[PDB]
């Protein structure tokens, strides 16, 4: 859980890149995640956009096209783990950052019940006296679906983005380490 | 560590060996606990609130007269977002004096057949610190689904460790 400096800090950040404008019957969450880990390898991991199998759970397979290039607006096919509900599913660059170290995607396909998902992701570097780590910002927004609370599923988009993001920070730490 | 490692391998023989059938495989899994062992066996051993410690628990539910006893039975939902769907799991071992305990699913509307585990809480005492070590292992039938079992296994661990550690502190 990030410090109240930590989160004076991300403030401005989170105005600009996490916070969305809402259809109705529309939802959005954050989260975060602290890293002892360089801000620059961690985004290293974060970019890799044709590669989510790196710091992403459930993931069996991701392709690309033959000629792809990573620029905004390129898409993804994912093939998620048989044991998760979900199939397959297309997703979209939206935005690439170097410079400010920002990404998102988009899905705009697939097999699944959840519509119009669309997540951000933003790395962050704390410099204090000795020492230095990272801290990722990832929101998204997703429609609230249409049915019994039987099959709400926002619960799980959403330990799934948490679980992924222990796991890029498992990754990112090991290799400082 | 290689010394942790050493200690393990007699309980390992006891609780965490296998007679496979053809077409099954087994694993096993470590997770390191910075808690004193009584805590963690204390969180493994509610056999009716896995979600306790576990990912992906809808609901958990007994029986109003449960005992809990080698044999007795649980039933779970689980989260919606994954296939399998509702499980039954019985209590096939429980051991509060070496701190072992094992469940085998043994209904459920899925494709894990004659899924069974065991899990061990060991003890670690080095300069002044205690700390904790958990084994987990695991047998399924196989025909993609190990894979997904494996996850599942090293995420729950994860789980148990942030857990207890909370307790602690
Ligand atoms: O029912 S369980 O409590 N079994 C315990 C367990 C633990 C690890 C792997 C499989 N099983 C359970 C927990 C979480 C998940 Br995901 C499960 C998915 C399918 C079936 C059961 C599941
Ligand atoms: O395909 S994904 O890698 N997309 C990324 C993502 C992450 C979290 C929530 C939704 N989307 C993915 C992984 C795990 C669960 C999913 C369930 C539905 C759709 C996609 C899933
Ligand atoms: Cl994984
Ligand atoms: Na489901």
């Amino acid at each position: 859980e990030l410090t109240p400096e930590e989160r004076s800090e991300l403030k401005n950040s989170i105005a600009e890149f996490h916070t969305y404008q809402l259809d109705p019957g529309s939802c959005s969450s954050l989260h975060a995640q602290r890293i002892h880990a360089p801000p620059e390898l961690v985004w290293s991991i974060v970019r890799r956009f044709d590669k989510p199998q790196t710091y992403k759970h459930f993931i069996k397979s991701c392709s690309v096209e033959q000629n792809f290039e990573m620029r905004v607006g390129c898409t993804r096919d994912v093939i998620v783990i048989s044991g998760l509900s979900a199939n397959t599913s297309t997703e979209r660059l939206d935005i690439l950052d170097d410079e400010r170290r920002v990404t998102g995607f988009s899905i705009i396909g697939g097999e699944h019940r959840l519509t119009n998902y669309k997540s951000v992701t933003t790395v962050h570097r704390f410099e204090k006296e000795n020492r230095i780590w990272t801290v990722v910002l990832e929101s998204y927004v997703v429609d609230m679906p249409e049915g019994n609370s039987e099959d709400d599923t926002r619960m799980f988009a959403d330990t799934v983005v948490k679980l992924n993001l222990q796991k890029l920070a498992t990754v990112a730490e090991a290799m400082a380490r």
